């Protein structure tokens, strides 16, 4: 009668979101310099190291090494105690020029692939249930520990949410379990750890009537945690792209989007993607609402399109389909235009995840399309 | 009556995935001396580097240095010419190294995906099985000399057109191919002979018609490729390694990582699970769901859609499942005997969908026993 259905988020603090808003940072930094950038930024971290690698194509006078620091420290790794340390951190710039070989509405993609956007109407903001809920978890245990509400907080934490779900109505019925691990100064005991994270973080994002006798709290299930983030620990930009979406209750077409200028279709498109879901399910359209597109590198026009209802749709996927193409321009550089991604919006998005933030910055969280979605399709 | 589906492909000779085979080199060095050892090999490729990091408990003792260079060399990537030269190029190992039950609950809720259908000898969606062809194609021609101006780096995408009720393959819209290659050959030299001698004797012929688009080196040009043109890290092609978007994925990344990660054991599991169910033709088409609680070993929760193929109900597949298939975290590496030097060979073409021997979740080895026990 019932099924479950688990996601995860995980802090700023973590070694592999830590890679992700460094490279988002810099590409911040040269977009407020050269909007046209051509951007391909990696980041490694580990243990006193921080790894810039790519390619960069650019105007911009931008000191990389500095924009690292400064986005570690306020990530919150500024201090000795922490192991990782921005001021004790060796930065290396290792970037290329782009392929000339790789390098106005028509002009090609850059680079071949697939990529999937998602939308339902489970929560507020058009997202599947346990990633929305998993991301809001992760950003509560930050806002918490910046202001220092909390200040035994540390920058490393993690959330899972596992949901009960009624098989026929298809609908949430209850949280089952609620994991909540957070790095803390030495000097705090779990037992008070777990009391605070209970009162502060968890009971105030999760929905009370969600909560019953049967929901399981684990706080740092496994001990102790006191060293996090880089020490001892590898980070990589592009590990973390299903926290970055939607949790495992959609496909992925693998593309990673932090560091990516929106020239890289493996962002725009999955961005637009996102935008073109979130506004069928806005306009009643449908109450869950999943979109492929594909690219050939150097081709305009999307290789393919589907759109799936999962029988929820009022109308056919065919016709969806002719709506889409109708009211969105689907060409890398329509996207850009459709969505102002020529703007350092992008440094945001690369913790507590990319969709379901309706954030000023965040133009593919916008639904001003749905109502000419509605009246054009006859409803 | 009929819509789109796309997967994709890259060669050994992608940056991200010679990232990956450098990963699992490191990894079966090390389990080939110490079957036990723990292992988070993460590696990075750039213009002249090839960067180790990770952390690592083990016995072994392994140059690793030199199984890096091994590696890119058996890739192709044999000269500065490319800006990526195993001989030349600098290595340097960052790894923390450390020295050093069946009922073991997990440590982490899980949700474990696998996928299997009979769209393909192996059992794969059509996209991703056909894409992987297509680049195994490329590397061999490549490597026997027949078309020696090849290098290594490479891409290739399938559209396919599947019929809306049938679920069945009709035909394949476009077929995307983009090869590294020398500089002396002209590009209408090469689309010919990419389309004449890699993906003509892979497709099969039936679903290739008058409207197949073939878009080869679509840019005009690839002689910079490999680290140089694309910085290339470890877990950066995880839809490549599973199923190419025909199903979902819960998160983490395989190279690298011994069996005790369960990101990587687990869904090597799952994928078993699927395969052999279909195998059994208890169902044309197959995702499983499992569940994991901390601190349980059994999983919680398994669903089974079978899509409407499903030859008995959910319920009974899901009995069957959980009586001839060990699913615990450590019963899954002795169920696969997954502590043994066997995931080089994993790092590119796929993780899923291929019968090499070392690859003890490809076995349809449950599948006479599934369909004996449904009836
Ligand atoms: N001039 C080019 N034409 C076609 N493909 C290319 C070219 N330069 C690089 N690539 C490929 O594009 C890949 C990017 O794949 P990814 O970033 O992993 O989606 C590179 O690793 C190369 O295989
Ligand atoms: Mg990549």
């Amino acid at each position: 009668s019932e099924y479950l259905f688990t996601s995860e988020s995980v802090s700023e603090g973590h070694p592999d979101k830590v890679a992700d808003q460094v490279s988002d940072a810099i590409l911040d930094a040269i977009l407020a310099q050269d909007p046209k950038a051509r951007v391909a930024a990696e980041t490694l971290v580990n243990t006193g190291l921080c790894v810039l690698a790519g390619e960069i194509t650019t105007t911009a006078q931008v000191d990389y090494i500095k924009v690292a620091r400064e986005t570690i420290k306020r990530i919150g790794y500024n201090s000795s105690e922490l192991g990782f340390d921005a001021n004790g951190c060796a930065v290396g710039v290792y970037y290329d020029q782009q392929s000339p070989d790789i390098a106005d509405l028509n002009q090609g993609a850059g680079d071949q692939g697939l990529m999937f956007g998602y939308a339902c109407d489970e929560t507020p903001t058009l997202m599947p249930f346990a990633i929305y809920y998993s991301h809001r978890l992760m950003q509560r245990q930050s806002e918490l520990r910046k202001d220092g509400r909390l200040p035994w907080l540390r920058p490393d934490a993690k959330a899972q949410l596992t949901v009960v779900y009624d098989s026929e109505t298809g609908k949430v019925k209850r949280i089952d379990t609620v994991v909540l691990s957070t790095q803390h100064d030495p000097a705090i005991s779990q037992e008070e750890l777990s009391k605070a994270v209970i009162e502060q973080i968890i009971k105030p994002v999760l929905p009370p009537e969600l909560l019953t006798d049967e929901t399981k709290y684990l706080i740092n299930p496994t001990g102790r945690f006191v060293i996090g983030g880089p020490q001892g620990d590898c980070g990589l930009t592009g590990r973390k792209i299903i926290v970055d979406t939607y949790g495992g209750a959609a496909p992925h077409g693998g593309g990673a989007f932090s560091g990516k200028d929106p020239s890289k279709v493996d962002r725009s498109a999955a961005y637009a993607c996102r935008y073109v879901a979130k506004n069928i399910v806005a306009a009643g359209l449908a109450t869950q609402c999943q979109i492929q597109v594909s690219y050939a590198i150097g081709v305009a026009e999307p290789t393919s399109i589907s759109i799936d209802t999962f029988g929820t749709g009022k109308i056919s996927e065919e016709k969806l389909i002719a709506l889409v193409c109708e009211h969105f321009d689907l060409r890398p550089k329509g996207i850009v235009q459709m969505l102002d991604l020529l703007r350092p919006i992008y440094g945001k998005s690369a913790a507590y995840g990319h969709f379901g933030r309706e954030e000023p910055e965040f133009t593919w969280e916008r639904t001003d399309k749905a109502a000419s979605l509605k009246a054009a399709a006859g409803l």
